């Protein structure tokens, strides 16, 4: 929501994009969220995942991550 | 099956295609590209696993011995 939050989301997302392609895997998402000091359950995570991952390929880009976080 | 000289030579050649400063290290961000340069096409899940295996210290950089032994394990 704020510029602070956006920059922090961006840094965490990038920190865990291990293959450096601008996306993170669904597995990396839980870690990214814990790195932001949040604690989603698997149930929470998986719906989030199902919502962001439109093309259903197991990865999500930053715009998708960002808007998911905004809705929460 | 123990590695052949041809296999080791090709893994080395591919690794070193992406070590332009010639210090024997590449980044994990390049591992996928190395694999594709060998004609392979690891899925997002396979590459996640390989990156985990080869960068055990997580500093984001990989050397040839660690890359090679990963390939030997992965061998068909
Ligand atoms: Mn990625
Ligand atoms: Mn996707
Ligand atoms: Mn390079
Ligand atoms: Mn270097
Ligand atoms: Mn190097
Ligand atoms: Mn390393
Ligand atoms: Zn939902
Ligand atoms: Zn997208
Ligand atoms: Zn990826
Ligand atoms: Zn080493």
């Amino acid at each position: 929501l704020t510029e602070e939050q956006i920059a922090e989301f961006k840094e965490a997302f990038s920190l865990f994009d291990k293959d450096g392609d601008g996306t993170i895997t669904t597995k990396e998402l839980g870690t990214v969220m814990r790195s932001l000091g949040q604690n989603p359950t698997e149930a929470e995570l998986q719906d989030m995942i199902n919502e962001v991952d439109a093309d259903g390929n197991g990865t999500i880009d930053f715009p998708e991550f960002l808007t998911m976080m905004a809705r929460k």
